């Protein structure tokens, strides 16, 4: 048995970091690898793929999930997993790259030469959202300039390709009213200039980001789900794991994730259909599978599901009332009062209004997206 | 014989346009189509294959060559052609597509069946020339704040990866001096802020277009190259055609187009060789050739080729005084003087140095690529 096994896989940050801060380990038997920025997400659906047998199979599928807080460490840790993964594991199945990742490391993936698979994008789950959220926020009868800054143009692509859908075309004036839709949790730091800032983080935010916004600022981010026990998540009987106990999920992080598990497991159940005798796949029956795993991204085994159904599956049906998208707005008195909701599930947006100045009777605004209704860009590099 | 063969192409602008006015048919036993926005260097090329005998064969590749001038008519000039192609020719080739048209008609082309490649784009042959320009210009001692207007974010994605390569981050700052770049023809006209503006032009010019400027901007465009004659092509024989005598070439879309001429010219002396008899190819003894259209995109017979090795081959070697890329300084006494000029063959930029003012000697300004070496985007949508 080789040293990497033994200790484990470790970073030189110049500390030396041990396994056992990064990479949360859930034991099973035919184990996988998710390389991510968002990890507890990640254990969140292998907790549930097993509780629900997807596989109706006597094993658990295991998770080696690793940590990305450093987008140049992913490659230094892509390549000790597949160090890892060929030589210490007798069952393994593949690594799941993030879709930020995955369009980063596109040269060291082919020449890796294993089975690294991509996780869909959580930008397709929260971009149509942030945008559903925008065309029906109440507004004045005055057309805005629109200057929006992100962190990549990857980022600006796909809100105006979601913007286009919603029909709403920003257009930038010399108007004295002017808009500043941010894109990013580092890029709305104390900013300066005096119109409506529509801040949209794009990973968990601390306690740096809900200070450091500017006084009227808007949120636009999704609620971490808080796990604390397994009869919350729902009503048929349930074990919620001792390592998921006190922490917090990402509905976009899950989502995306659980859209690509279901079809893994639904494959893994075809896959142990024909090589393995039974009604549970006792794993000392099964001989020769995982053969051609390669097979689950051809289109006849990979499909799309609906929101609905990945929770419905997955034996997490009261987490549909907890997953929303919501607007929010920093008011110092410093307290982030709210001002919007949109459901993942049913996406019924609601918009909460609050009766200052003790009036009995509220006449209705004019929407945001009536308003910027219906072309070349210019585009400026800052730090 | 059906109705298309007779008439040929036809359009609704709501005028009725004809075949010979957008379509210049060149006459060639075994046809090809070019769907392109430049008609006249798509003429130029297939003229200089059979003058050369690339396929070294007694007859000759005809050019049914289709203008574009609007990009909403592309897609249905597409379907005519592949009407066209299969029904009145004996011996097609198929339909080469510019890289501007084939991202933008992405579904089309792969509904309709037919051998349609694409033309590889012309911004790798300017924007890296755009950037060595900049990089070598003369400059104070004075970094300025870059702002970069665009037609489309893919000519703002190709322009900053050809910046990123010759070591020049260009950054915003809220200082005095400007620098406006420019992309597109329609764009720079009578612009008001008060920096130096560098207009790159992505199609060619007209005589609205040198009108229109602001004194004293720049211009970053090639230069047109006027057939008149053969002699001045290449010093052995070859023959003009007189479709081609008064016509002006562009180097960008001539050494695009024929990269992708010389990798089919070559896949057709094999595909002559096995399946045709000589030793010159005769077509009467020709049977079932063109069989495997398709194999010339596999990388076994498609190849990179220099540009010294295209003028080469093609019998061209004269033209490579005459490829240039230039930078122009409009200064009204109206006169577009020159400043600089980068040889597409061997690329030595030279800087035109005029004495303005008799002076004797000439002390030698710092570099804009020494001044403006080395992060978020700021995008305004503007009409
Ligand atoms: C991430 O890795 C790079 C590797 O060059 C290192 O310079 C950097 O300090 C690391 N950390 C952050 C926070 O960027
Ligand atoms: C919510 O929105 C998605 C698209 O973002 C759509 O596919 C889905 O059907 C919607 N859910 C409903 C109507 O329950
Ligand atoms: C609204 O009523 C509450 C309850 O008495 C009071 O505190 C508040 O000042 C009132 N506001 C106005 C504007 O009268
Ligand atoms: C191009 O085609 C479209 C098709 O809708 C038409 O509206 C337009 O007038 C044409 N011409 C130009 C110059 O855009
Ligand atoms: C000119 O530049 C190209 C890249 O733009 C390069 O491939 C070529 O070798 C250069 N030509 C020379 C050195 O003659
Ligand atoms: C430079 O010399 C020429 C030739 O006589 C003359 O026209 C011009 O005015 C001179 N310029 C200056 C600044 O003396």
């Amino acid at each position: 048995v080789p040293e990497i096994c033994l200790n484990g896989l470790q970073l030189t940050v110049t500390v030396i970091r041990k396994q056992e801060e990064f990479v949360k380990i859930l034991e099973g038997d035919v184990v996988l690898s998710v390389l991510t920025k968002d990890p507890d997400s990640a254990l969140f659906v292998i907790n549930r793929v097993n509780q629900a047998n997807l596989i109706m199979a006597d094993f658990e599928i295991g998770i080696r999930a690793i940590s990305i807080d450093n987008a140049s460490l992913a490659e230094n840790l892509l390549i000790q997993e597949v160090q890892f993964l060929q030589q210490c594991t007798t069952y393994s199945m593949g690594i799941f790259v993030d879709w930020e990742l995955y369009k980063q490391l596109e040269s060291v993936i082919k020449d890796l030469e294993y089975n690294i698979w991509p996780i869909p994008g959580t930008r397709a789950h929260l971009f149509p959202k942030v945008a559903h959220l925008l065309h029906q926020m109440p507004w004045g009868e005055k057309i805005a300039s629109v200057e929006i800054a992100t962190e990549t143009l990857e980022m600006y692509n796909e809100f105006m390709e979601a913007a286009r859908q919603e029909h709403m075309c920003l257009m930038h004036f010399k108007s004295d009213d002017n808009v500043y839709i941010m894109f990013g949790n580092k890029l709305a730091s104390h900013f300066k200039e005096n119109g409506t800032l529509f801040s949209v983080p794009t990973d968990r935010t601390d306690d740096e980001f809900l200070a450091d916004l500017p006084n009227r600022a808007f949120v636009l981010m999704e609620n971490e789900i808080d796990l604390s026990t397994a009869v919350e998540l729902d009503a048929t009987p349930t074990a919620l794991d001792e390592i998921l106990i006190g922490k917090s999920v990402l509905p976009s992080r899950v989502l995306s994730f659980a859209g690509s598990i279901i079809d893994l497991m639904n494959w893994l159940r075809g896959s142990l259909s024909k090589h393995c005798k039974r009604d549970l796949y006792v794993l000392e029956s099964c001989f020769n599978f995982l053969n051609f795993i390669e097979d689950w991204r051809t289109s006849e085994y990979r499909q799309a599901h609906d929101t609905a159904e990945i929770l419905s599956l997955l034996l997490m049906r009261k987490l549909g009332t907890a997953m929303n998208f919501q607007m929010y707005q920093k008011k110092v008195l410093t307290e982030l009062r709210e001002i919007a909701s949109q459901n993942f599930v049913t996406n019924v947006t609601t918009y909460y209004h609050y009766n200052r100045d003790n009036h009995t009777s509220l006449e209705l605004k004019t929407k945001f997206g009536q308003v910027f209704n219906c072309m070349f860009w210019r585009i400026k590099m800052d730090t």
